[PDB]
This record gives structure tokens, sequence and C-alpha cells, in this order.
């Protein structure tokens, strides 16, 4: 579900896929049912997948 | 911390920033301390931020 969220802290993005935000900024959370991990595969391609799709 | 994870399910990436994976594939989880939400700002730029950095409004 799409909901509005508020930044608790500043965040300086470390990669182009990330977003710079400031404390108290309001953002659209596009899908509150989705959390993501950044993973890298055996072919050295990197990207995001849903957290519940992988496990230790 | 970096750990190796196993895909529980196939996943077809929906955007260029996501990764296609197959069930039972082993992957590097680059930092298991980071769990990300995809958000969009007032300037209509979209990207990932760590989930503990935002909450409902």
């Amino acid at each position: 579900s799409e909901v509005v969220v508020v930044a608790k802290f500043d965040y300086v993005a470390q990669q182009e896929q990330e977003l710079d935000i400031k404390k108290n900024e309001r953002l659209w959370l596009l899908d509150d049912s989705k959390s993501w991990w950044r993973v890298r595969n055996s072919m050295n391609k990197t990207g995001f997948v849903p957290s519940n799709y992988v496990e230790r």
C-alpha cells in the first residue's frame, strides 16, 4: 500500500539507487508491504530483492 | 556484515535496480544490517533508504 512517511534522520545516499533525505522530510513509501535486500549474484550483478525471498 | 543467502523463491525483477533470482540460487548479501524501503520525494525522485530512517506519518 502507498503511504506517506517522515524521515526520522538525514540520510546521504551511498549509491545511485539510494535517495538523499533530510530529517522531517515527507516521502511517498510506494509499497509498505515490501522491504528489500541488496544482493549480488555469481555473475557479479547487483540489485534489490524482497527480503522474504532469501534466507541464511 | 556480508553473508551468503539462499533464494527461497524465484523472483523476476520489476525495475532495473532489482535482480532476477532463482529458487536455491546462492547470493552475496552485501550488508545484512541494511533493510531498505523504496521511497519517492517531493521532486519525484525515487530511491532506496534504510527502513529505520523513516516512519509513519
